[PDB]
């Protein structure tokens, strides 16, 4: 036991964890796609510099977790990161299509820490939650749908040009 | 009965209080559009500004009708505001049209205004409409014109394309 | 059905519509009552500064509600706007006893809408509700408090000086 | 003893002791008025702030004493706050004479303080008194002598009116 | 009865008078403890600046709930300030740990606040308890916290070598 | 086959990939090492600032290589991070013995990815290792090298002390 804990879960702790875990995994993901579309076979320089900066500020996201779980008196405990499931991102749509599935399953997985919270009655951590991360999640959810249906709309007969001209015109 | 009344006529009056009642009516509708592409299936965050824009100054029409009223001495009576009879904009290229449809309205409303001021023969109401609302309107009126020919011209084949475009650079 | 959507219940989309309805009621009183201090027989230009200045941001109100809407997938289904109850608001005290009358009830629309929030287990709707409404709303029946409060101990009949006065030091 | 101590009775270390209770009994005394006024059935906002500064003074007049107890090598011995025999001060005007009261007790306090160390042959603790604390505590009695002065004097049946220009044009 | 409540229970007023007596207890030990490291036998200046400032904050703590009871229409009742039951705090990190037992209690004190405020339904004096106490609470403890392990870790043989490199270096 | 291909072997292409995983290895163990400072049984402030710098530029580092990957047209196959084995990092003393036996073997790995390079006889790879990494490599083994023995030497007897002081005055 620490010095520091107070009405912190046995649960609640191991949760967070977890959590840790997956936005890690998530800035992993976001790497690969975004060094995926600096390829030779790919060059549109905007997307990447996207995907690098959503995948930097999940690191981010990762690390203020980290924080909230020494500052609750909790012990940190490490765990692999899995390799994305794809490695070939196929086209820009399918990336962006693909990046929608991920953080709205993290938002998923960020309810879910809510209502345990809400539940072994952590009131701190509730706020910790509501501002640092579910309002930035579902923005972002945002973002990423305005997008696809940016791109899906100008589909398709040209679409080449579509994603050439979405990347210059919308990430720059 | 009033101190300040002075060649204000009966109905000049119940006129003004009505001609409130349509520029509140148009800035309903614009916020209905404006928010209507600031949806994620529509995301055309240029357009959603450009019809926000329209309802603040169109409101801002409206309370310097209200102003005016109390400066001549009559009164104003509001009514309800009637809901925009659409919900769904369908597209980019329906909305200009059916939004410069409107601004027809109001202005045709305005010159039936100036009329009742000429045949009720109050030269100061009537360079109050010209000075603030005439030359305002056919400015609307024209850039409404513009915008809806040159999505046309962006016509048939591509199309979804032409209304991203046309949102980065004329409403940027 | 929306590509966003996460955790956002049918019941949690009407019910902010309706409390979209409200705000843009609320300052359509407060307008009401804003140009009613800019009549030549009440003559309170203060008065009239400080209800416009409340009316404009119930509309920021409507349209942070409206937004937030298109956030979390919902779509948004306007209503009319009906009239203000009251044509002439009477007094300067009598106006300010019917706006804190106001934003009481508009806070019970808040709280029970943070109740529907709190049993659909919707963390993101409450800290949105807790955040940008709910203390701001305290706020404002406070000092709406504090200027029925003054206007009714000076009164007494004096007469309506004690009104200009009001108008000129707390409101100025 | 320390080996600071010098020339320092045990009689005079006893009674700033107890000087300091004073000090930081009207502090808590003018805190209790300051919010007093900040209720929305008295609101008067220069009123509270008036009473805030006071309460922000005689609680600095305390560190200042325990300061000097250190400075001279005896020990403070703090003993509880009592709650002021008062929850609701009434008026602006009896506000303003049981500030005025006190200061005239933590006065009599002040100078039979000065005594004791002019008789108890300790120069040192004389000027202190008479620099800090003295001078300092008639200007103050003056001015609670003005302010309930000119309260009364316009409280003459105008009635609530007199106070609230009081609190603009006085305390502002 | 009161004008602006609404929605704030009998029993969740009672409580807030009833903390505010805390910390006006937690600042009233804190001067205790720099004032006694203002002492020429303990002499740890940056220690005496160190509890001196947490006794400031908790009195802005402290008159920032008494805002809160008055913006919501329930009374402050004020009570007496307890002595704190230490006079000599023996150490530096006897008055550490000794804190850290403090801001514990406070915190579970806030916490028992947050959830009888989760009981009587009061959405709104939740969001200030986390937002304005709980994060400062935690924060404060992870703070009690590393100072004490690290005066720990000095411990054993020399040690007051230890408090005053501490004093010097980590509170300078 | 790729584009830009030109003088890239099949064997340096599989040999930076191996690489890049082998430096997020590194960045995952020094984000573990550095929140295990941050802890309240450690609490060292500036051994995290340097093992959270660290990390954040062995990723820098990763990304750098994973550039040159699709500089040169061969194609990155990301993996797992697999976990440090250490969840404890016991002493700070410890931790930078693990360090310098972290980028010793990273130089080893590094240097064998030279080797092949000059093999394989391909200039350019071998002066994009030469710029960006081995010097870089160098400097950092001997600041942990340093720091080791600074450690060392002074903790021989009262420690705990010793790794305080080394905290504030060689990582500030």
């Amino acid at each position: 036991t620490s010095q520091v804990r107070q009405n912190y879960h046995q649960d609640s702790e191991a949760a967070i964890n977890r959590q840790i875990n997956l936005e890690l995994y998530a800035s992993y993901v976001y790497l690969s796609m975004s060094y995926y579309f600096d390829r030779d076979d790919v060059a549109l320089k905007n997307f990447a510099k996207y995907f690098l900066h959503q995948s930097h500020e999940e690191r981010e996201h990762a690390e203020k977790l980290m924080k909230l779980q020494n500052q609750r008196g909790g012990r940190i405990f490490l765990q692999d990161i899995q390799k994305p499931d794809c490695d070939d991102w196929e086209s820009g749509l399918n990336a962006m299509e693909c990046a929608l599935h991920l953080e709205k399953n993290v938002n998923q997985s960020l309810l879910e820490l809510h209502k345990l919270a809400t539940d072994k009655n952590d009131p701190h951590l509730c706020d910790f939650i509501e501002t640092h991360y579910l309002n930035e999640q579902v923005k972002a959810i945002k973002e990423l749908g305005d997008h696809v249906t940016n791109l899906r709309k100008m589909g398709l007969m040209v679409g080449g040009l579509a994603e050439y001209l979405f990347d210059k015109h919308t990430l720059g």
